[PDB]
């Protein structure tokens, strides 16, 4: 009878899903939109194609579900983070979106890093880098003819993609704590735009949205858009939303997203924890309570499997990796550190390059496939062990297409000595935004009810003894050391 | 009108070739024979199987050539070195041969080396090793029923495979200086059996062949064997024969044989030079003068291309390696140290294993092929640079199947900054034995005539400046560092 609609506005695709209270999908839609690459290292989206893709996703999902718009109890919104937009009082872009992947501001933030880096890290949980919204917003109103003067009294709204979508759906100009936290203009311990950061990036207050909790009615949709006046009541950044959708509701519950690269986040609850090797960020603001997180990422995980397929071409499909790797009882001394663009935490070596080591006459395709799957697990452990210094790790909940690889998921549990939990619902980003929106209109009673209803497809239990974990991991660290500094030699 | 028959009795096949004055081939025969491995690490040949293969090869070579037995002016003999045989007065073997590959005697050699290791190196030019004949002959004496007793009287003949063939051929019991020098019983500087070593290894003098020049009539075949009485008049170990067949008649001329592994020999003329990284051996003895050599080997050169083909299955044929590698202008930072069973000279690290390094998302089959061919050239340079510390290197003359690879041979020249000379005749081992035999019956007037007749198919000329050369080889050394010690980690 009644359902929650989730919008997951991802970086290459917009998705829409209709869920019931048992997290069954009744309809879904998904449309790709163009990735604009105007100069080298530059990444842009056209907000009108994001919008058209999203709105068609919605229509497909409603059609597939065979519901009327008035059966939609609420809408949650979740989104590619950091990506920075600007628009008219009428909701019309004053420029393309500058995507989180875009490096145009690399040197702008390089300069301020020596002077203001540690202050930026304390206020925000973030290491200054072009990734985040501040430099990008500044770039727009310093290079866009007219923008700064249009901003200088109040004709310009800034937003992250959530904020752009919410404005277009409801008329309101809002963001949630988790999206806000990724702007590098938001003070995370106070829960407010930081005035010093605004002055550093020459940002006029008038463009800023109002910052709200992640679960709350922000506004209602116009009838002429969706056919009903639906409350829009859920907002979080995508990775935070996936962490919610995984029901990672307690401190120490980790969620790892496996893709081209990886994004890993751990719930720290009310603790605001700081690491030299991790981002500190906001998970969500729920019923007056802010939950925090620690975040680590890896550029190359699944891409190492794409390299097996496209570079040396020893497989036709990523999935063949599993059959090859399970022909072996161990790695037989063969490791692969796929440091195609360096090493990140905890080694931080831009000059490291990929290495395969332990090759003998008997080394086969099997060894390379297994070394590649092991490497994804080892890199994951590298991040999780940094988190573990600050918060006890309970378990790993996982999403992304590579989580269908049973070998990788088992080895991941084994090497962490932690359970790995794979959800029945694969679209955890969407499901999280659905949970946040639904809680705000009592579609679910509270988070304990959500957690009681939540269903695992499969639980991978750790089966590897300490001696074995520590010998395998030791191999990994030794291989990593042999990858370091290679591009200085060459 | 007349020709020279050369027998090249190799490790896995016996070969026979009829040559003329111009080193043209007129007849060839070739027969594989069984490798016998009675235990792991143990390696034997049946002498009757060798003999039967060698005799059929001769008859095919003679048939092939359309000649009468008395058109054969002389026979030269060359052979797998070290391999140790024993037989009785009517040519009957009293056991299988123990092959140079056989490790059965490794234990026996290991305790001998602690005490006597250093006088063996000064007497012979050899580091004690199960490789050489001494220990294998001890083993026969101490394990074959009633052999020591028969050898206490003068009833038992020992020798290397040349000595065997020459005895069945002519009834004489002889070897030359080059083969004798590989027994580890023969004093290199004194040119006689060393009495200490015969006692160390408990050899009855009675068993020893007479040691001759490499070019002199030892005897004559039986009319009933080949159909005429033919002088047998040339003998040298296969690698020494190849050096001769490459016309490497002056100090500093190197022969690299490229196979699954490599043997590399430089002529050092009268000079007896000693290295911690190379064997000192005898090249040949000719017109009352003995020439010396330095020898290095590498376990894995061509086997790394076989690994591309049969381990990782990235090529179908060894030759595709040429075209892959010339797709690239450089290695682009990708190195492959194929240290499958460790590093030999000058690193001497049994725990090193294979490394591929410099991998990025754009690393392709082309990078792996090129890095493998570069490795074979870098490894060769590692050995040749050890030779340059004791003798000036003039040029490299090459043989073996991989010398057909123009990319490898050009790169080999470039990295050494030396000319690489590929001969017209590929059968350099047999050719050398043919030259030694023909010199004894004036088929050729002297080594100057052979030198003046000798023909290169291609001379590869260095085209790489010094700065490029040292940058590329620096890369190699850095990749080798990172290969080291790996089997102590896993």
């Amino acid at each position: 009878e009644k359902f929650v609609l989730s919008l997951d506005e991802g970086t290459t695709s917009a998705r829409a899903i209709i869920f019931d209270r048992e997290s069954n999908i009744h309809g879904i839609g998904q449309y790709e939109f163009p990735q604009h690459y105007p100069r080298p290292g530059w990444v842009e989206h056209n907000p009108e194609e994001i919008w058209d893709a999203q709105l068609r996703a919605i229509k497909d999902a409603i059609q597939s579900a065979r519901i009327e718009p008035n059966q939609i109890a609420a809408i949650g919104v979740t989104n590619q983070r950091e990506t920075t937009l600007v628009w008219d009082k009428d909701g019309k872009p004053l420029y393309n979106a500058i995507v989180w992947q875009c490096r145009r501001t690399a040197e702008m933030v390089e300069e301020i890093k020596r002077e203001y880096g540690t202050m930026i890290k304390e206020k925000t949980g973030l290491v200054p880098d072009a990734y985040f919204s501040a430099s990008k917003l500044k770039w727009l109103l310093d290079n866009l003819p007219g923008l700064r003067e249009k901003a200088e009294k109040g004709e310009v709204m800034f937003g992250t993609v959530d904020t752009f979508l919410i404005y277009r759906l409801t008329g309101e100009h809002v963001t949630d704590y988790s999206n806000a936290s990724r702007t590098m203009l938001f003070n995370i311990k106070k829960l407010d735009w930081d005035d010093e950061l605004l002055e550093l990036f020459d940002i006029p207050e008038s463009v800023l949205p109002e910052v709200r909790e992640s679960s709350e009615v922000y506004g209602y949709t116009k009838k002429e858009l969706l056919g009903a006046e639906i409350p829009v009541s859920g907002d979080a950044g995508d990775q935070q939303a996936a962490l919610f959708g995984e029901a990672a509701f307690e401190a120490g519950m980790v969620k790892a997203t496996y893709g081209t690269g990886s994004f890993i986040l751990v719930n720290t609850d009310e603790m605001v924890l700081y690491s030299d090797n991790l981002l500190t960020t906001i998970a969500w603001g729920l019923n007056g309570r802010v939950s925090y997180a620690l975040e680590g990422s890896i550029f190359v995980t699944g891409a190492a499997v794409q390299w097996l397929r496209d570079g040396i071409k020893i497989i036709k499909h990523a999935s063949e990796t599993e059959e090859l790797a399970t022909k072996l009882e161990s790695n037989e001394g063969v490791y692969f550190v796929p440091a195609f663009v360096g090493l990140g935490a905890p080694y931080w070596d831009q000059f490291a390059r990929g290495i395969i080591i332990g090759i003998t006459r008997g080394t086969g395709r099997e060894h390379l496939a297994r070394a590649t799957l092991e490497a994804i697990a080892y890199l994951t452990r590298d991040v999780v062990d940094e988190m573990e210094k600050l918060v006890q790790i309970k378990e790993l909940r996982v999403d992304g297409g590579a989580t269908a690889n049973d070998f990788l998921m088992q080895f991941q549990a084994d090497i962490l000595n932690r359970k790995v939990i794979r959800p029945v619902v694969k679209e955890t980003t969407a499901l999280g935004a659905a949970y946040l929106a639904g809680l705000a209109v009592d579609y679910w009673a509270d988070t304990r009810e959500i957690a009681e209803l939540w269903k695992a497809e499969r639980i991978f239990e750790p089966k590897m003894d300490e001696k074995t974990r520590e010998r395998l991991y030791k191999g990994w660290k030794e291989a990593v050391k042999r990858a370091m500094g290679w591009a200085k030699v060459v």
